């Protein structure tokens, strides 16, 4: 199972548009996504390759043309669904970043990232996860460094029904923190929520994303009366996937538009996404 296997993994995305409603005038955009993985007993071999920079051009906010290629590496101290302990560290590289250095065009940046992995299981359906999203930026000057040290927790459940269709919930929780004196201010703690709920249908899967839709102040659910129709205004993110048994795994993104702030720069690039994972 895990010890001395070697699993491949390969996946690749895409992000393209309807080429505009009236009017074609744009050929080379978005870049693809490259991903790569080996698993070879407690150590996990990963390296994606990350690109983006279409023909697109700046020059004096930011800079993004070159990037680079990630690292990625999970080592399991102890594999128990009681008290699982993993610990996943990964290396980002970031070209460009920002002029400044009279020698060279573009400048890399070093980033740490680590992320416990904590598996421990409470009942014979309901699952318990735990995912410590920690960020280190580290560059060969650093004039400020923007931020000291990132941490993020994020606890995931996933619990079927009757071994099947699993309702997945992430609990984000990041806060600010610095190597200060005495000079804090009063930062914030931002939480995010996130919904989730991969199903499967014989050989199709189909994974819904929740977060937002509604506020109020007061109100409850109910037990005899339900609001299960398809009658209710609200996006919910639509993931599908095909194959996932020849080898490859295809996926897809599926979003309307809505809300905006722009009156013309528009709030999102792209609304269509296309992605796979092949892995065996």
């Amino acid at each position: 199972e895990e010890r001395n296997d070697w699993h491949f993994n390969i996946g690749a995305m895409y992000e393209i548009e309807n080429v505009e409603g009236y009017g074609e005038d744009m050929d080379g955009l978005a870049e693809p996504s490259v991903y790569f993985n080996a698993a070879n007993g407690p150590w996990r071999i990963a390296l994606a390759y990350y690109q983006e920079g279409p023909v697109d051009y700046s020059a004096g906010k930011r800079g993004t043309w070159f990037d680079r290629p990630e690292l990625e590496v999970h080592y399991q101290f102890l594999e128990n669904d009681d008290f699982s302990f993993g610990l996943t560290g990964g290396f980002r590289n970031y070209g460009y970043h920002y002029v400044d250095e009279p020698g060279k065009d573009t400048a890399n940046m070093q980033r740490w990232k680590i992320a416990p992995d904590w598996d421990v299981k409470l009942t014979d359906d309901l699952r318990f996860n735990g995912w410590l999203s920690m960020y280190k930026f580290a560059n060969d000057l650093n004039t400020t460094g923007y931020a000291d040290t990132r941490v993020e927790t994020e606890t995931g459940l996933q619990y079927t029904f009757n071994e099947t269709v699993a309702l997945r919930v992430n609990y984000y929780l990041e806060r600010g923190f610095n190597m200060d004196d005495s000079r804090n201010n009063g930062e914030f703690s931002t939480q995010e929520i996130r919904a989730y709920l991969p199903l499967t249908l014989g050989n199709h899967s189909v994974t819904p994303y929740t977060r937002i839709g509604l506020d109020r102040w007061s109100n409850w659910d109910w037990q005899d009366d339900i609001e299960r129709e398809g009658h209710d205004f609200n996006r919910v993110g639509l993931f599908y996937g095909y194959d996932f048994q020849n080898g490859l795994s295809v996926s897809l993104e599926y979003a309307f538009e809505w809300q905006d702030h722009d009156e013309g720069d528009s709030d999102k690039f792209h609304y269509a996404g296309v992605g796979v994972n092949y892995s065996f």
